[PDB]
């Protein structure tokens, strides 16, 4: 099982030696969020004024550092991806901190509920953006979810952030299914599919666009690793399951296949109620239906994804907004 996309960018971060900077020029102001091997700090460029992201990472494994740093650089200047400004160490202590633009991100707890049906079309475009990019230069995020989404409502941005779960693709690669989060997890990483690729994070979005639309986050709420297959299963139906584990030959514990059980297919339909309708529409669910697949290889492309009709008043706008500047 290869991928449909980008399987040779990488063919055609051990050794990698990294150009520390001073970390004098920076300064920790206010603690925002931590992390399993990470404490993530508003900070101030204390030469320049300007605001920043510090994350101080605890000196765990320097292999998994150096990669996040390896994978930034790559994609510097990339659409909507996080840009790092400074790569910074103590120079006595080994523990070295990542510097970031600062993002005036509204929380998704409470910027979601909130959103129009313009607002989804139009940031779920710009995620794409980021995946399409990062996709493109041979990378896999494996931690799309709302938390590592950052948006400023205000000023209508949108970046995609913590790298530190992200690989590069190699094709016929087996990959570490313990990456991204339980809710976001795709059917490749619950059922032991090593060889997965760029379509984890499509998977990913999916959860994340049927949770907005529907505007029940998390859509597939897992009580565990396991329960999460089964969630899964009580909305795609298990025969597309069993289909699935045909394709790549695979083969659930019997225990997990009788919590599985079976299910058959529940329409999307379904989740439409008085309070989110005017989210939903037949465009956002054929888009919707594109994404959360079994099969990774049957669902769309980042690419793929923006040309759908679900985006067509998004590019349009785009379109003319072009043409007006010329």
């Amino acid at each position: 099982s290869k991928a449909r996309v980008y399987t040779e960018v990488n063919v055609i971060y051990e050794s990698l030696i990294v150009q520390w900077g001073e970390q004098d020029d920076y300064e920790v102001v206010r603690k925002v969020g931590r992390g399993k091997y990470s404490e993530v700090f508003e900070g101030i460029n204390v030469n320049s004024k300007e605001k920043c992201i510090i994350k101080i990472l605890k000196p765990v494994k320097k292999k998994k550092i150096r990669r996040e740093i390896k994978i930034l650089q790559n994609l510097c200047g990339g659409p909507n991806i996080v840009k790092l400004l400074d790569v910074v160490r103590d120079q006595h202590s080994k523990t070295p901190s990542l510097i970031f633009e600062y993002v005036n991100s509204t929380d998704f707890k409470v910027l979601y509920p909130t959103l129009t049906d313009y607002d989804i079309r139009y940031y779920i475009y710009e995620l794409l953006k980021a995946l399409d990019f990062c996709h493109s230069q041979g990378i896999m995020h494996r931690d799309v979810k709302p938390h590592n989404v950052m948006i400023d409502h205000e000023l209508r941005k949108l970046r995609l952030i913590d790298w530190g779960l992200a690989e590069f693709y190699h094709p016929g690669k087996e990959y570490n299914v313990r990456v991204a989060s339980r809710y976001f997890k795709g059917p490749e990483l619950l059922v032991d599919l090593q060889d997965y690729d760029y379509s984890l994070d499509m998977w990913s979005l999916g959860c994340m666009f049927a949770g907005m639309i529907f505007r029940k986050e998390p859509f597939f709420y897992g009580h565990d690793n396991q329960d999460q297959l089964v969630k899964i299963a009580k909305v795609l139906g298990t025969d597309e399951l069993n289909a699935y584990l045909n394709k790549y030959q695979l083969e659930l514990d019997p225990q997990l296949e009788a919590l599985v059980g079976r299910h058959s297919r529940k329409p999307w339909s379904k989740f439409i109620n008085a309070d989110n309708q005017h989210l939903v529409s037949p465009e956002a669910i054929d888009f919707l239906d594109k994404l959360l697949r079994y099969d990774h290889q049957d669902r769309l492309t980042a690419k793929e994804a923006m040309a759908h009709a679900y985006f067509a008043q998004v590019r349009a706008a785009e379109t003319s907004r072009m043409r007006s500047q010329l």
